[PDB]
């Protein structure tokens, strides 16, 4: 089936995967190396084995292609998943008058009503980004994230550019340049950043009218988020085709550290036991064209039909 | 045998590559996305079926770790690899006065007395570039290159940024970190570049105590290319063990676009008909240890026997 490429992933790393200490106390299977491809003619590979959020993945991509960096557009979507590293500079900002809140990662996961009053805070702390611009405008602007790398790259003049935009105009002018490059790797803001880029670099490449992208990621949570990784960067393949008159060729992903947390074995091995379904079908809307422009309703999922969501413990 | 990954991309671009045309009139046939892993536990990866001159590999390479962007440093060492860039500049210059010499890299390869005039005023731009340490500074100096990419990034304070030393120190303070990555990329500069970076970035990882490294090549010449870069990188690796204590592990080759030029077939096709024979193996001084202090004399290379050289036209 279309989602083999990953379960062969998990296999391999419970097989050969060697212990590795990571930035966490909850240990890892490791593997440094690791290529899959997924032919998008077959379908989108979204996980069947278990039921993974599309619109969680489509409002994020969305965001990204708006060169957006600020969380309420994303607390507008029902999205919480950059919350906390807004919340961590709120948290540490002088105007912050709560509960401690030092190192709310880690002991989330182990207090009781600590957890209920750091889910209180941050409640507080959404709908504020939510209502009072002037805040969205402090805390909720996150700065350097995807959608400023891909598309307001700051130069030395003081300019900045639109890699994206400008890759996907070489695409239509010039389909055979081996140079479609979009990289998210800054060596003057990495030294100093809470999380460097997981998703380096991909590279667009155009063959007998097919498009085709491959995705270079350093490390990546094989179980939690890998499958949102396949589904973010074949749904940015499809609209990049979709937009320059094209057709849809692979995705290929290549990874640098490959790794399984420990409190995610019995997890990875029961979804093993599942047997895959037909991958689902993408369909975009034939009118619009301007990718950028694109809103939530443009792109529709057909015939998902997954096993139930398999839960499991976060690293922090 | 150790280079076997390498003829296995020669046998796959054969019989799998689709024929795309390239930025020259002499067409390609070509794969996108591929990997290759050498266990540098079992030798050195220079390639046994055809000889390499890793004396051109070497100096390169120390060319590249002292930080240097002039062309001096590779002529003092019998190595022209560069010269065409150099020269490039130097005919487009307001002080450059003997015959046209308008694209002479295309119109070499097809005149005869052309050539000879070109090698002629090449020599002389040599020779300068050797005696005249003005005309060095001038000419010599290409300015963007690997060695000022991976050691003298500018920054937007005016600043530079030492991104291989800075991970070198990274690897022997945080060996496990996921993030020991060198990019040859910058946006700003990829735009007006006459030759974007083709070795756009590289990863270090370190496991059970042995060192490996990643490198992401977004377009590679099978034949010409290849055997080089794969030397390279195998040789940056031993380095950086060398000096961070640690033991060689693995060289990972991803590629995004590899091709083999149609005017290489038949010399390909007689090379798949040799038989590999024991890898080289390397030696580094053991008493030095800043690798960026390292000459020439500080790598050995032993055991390479090697089946004679294999000419072939190069793509201009």
């Amino acid at each position: 089936m279309l989602e083999q490429p990953y379960l062969d992933l998990a296999k391999k790393v419970l097989d050969e995967g060697h212990f590795k200490p990571d930035r966490t106390h909850t240990g890892t299977y490791s593997i440094f190396g690791h290529q899959m491809r997924f032919d998008l003619s077959k379908g989108f590979p979204l996980l069947t084995t278990k039921k993974v959020p599309f619109g969680l993945i489509k409002s994020e991509l969305l965001w990204f292609l708006h060169g957006d960096t600020n969380i309420r557009f994303l607390l507008q979507h029902r999205n919480h998943i950059w919350d906390e590293w807004a919340f961590e500079k709120w948290v540490k900002s002088d105007e912050y008058h709560g509960p401690d809140m030092t190192d709310f990662g880690h002991r989330s996961q182990k207090d009781p009503e600590f957890a209920a009053v750091y889910h209180e805070e941050m409640a507080k702390f959404d709908d504020r980004v939510l209502h009072d611009d002037a805040f969205a405008a402090k805390y909720g602007d996150l700065g350097l994230v995807y959608g400023s790398q891909w598309r307001a790259w700051h130069t030395s003049k003081g300019d900045t550019i639109d890699q994206l935009g400008d890759v996907i105009e070489q695409i239509k002018t010039h389909p055979y340049s081996r140079a479609l490059i979009v990289s998210a790797w800054n060596p003057e803001d990495v030294p100093t950043m809470a999380l460097p880029p997981c998703h380096t670099l991909y590279q667009f490449y155009v063959n007998d009218g097919k498009l085709s992208l491959q995705l270079y990621q350093r490390s990546a949570d094989i179980f939690l988020g890998v499958p949102f990784n396949i589904a973010s960067y074949a749904l940015l393949t499809h609209l990049v085709a979709h937009e320059c008159g094209l057709e849809v060729g692979e995705f290929i992903h290549t990874f640098g550290d490959a790794h399984l947390y420990v409190n995610h074995l019995d997890q990875i091995k029961e979804q093993l036991s599942r047997t895959p379904r037909p991958a689902p079908t993408l369909q975009l809307n034939p009118d619009k064209h301007d990718i950028f422009d694109f809103d939530m309703k443009d792109i529709k999922l057909l015939n998902y039909d997954p096993y139930p969501a398999i839960k499991a413990p976060v690293a922090v």
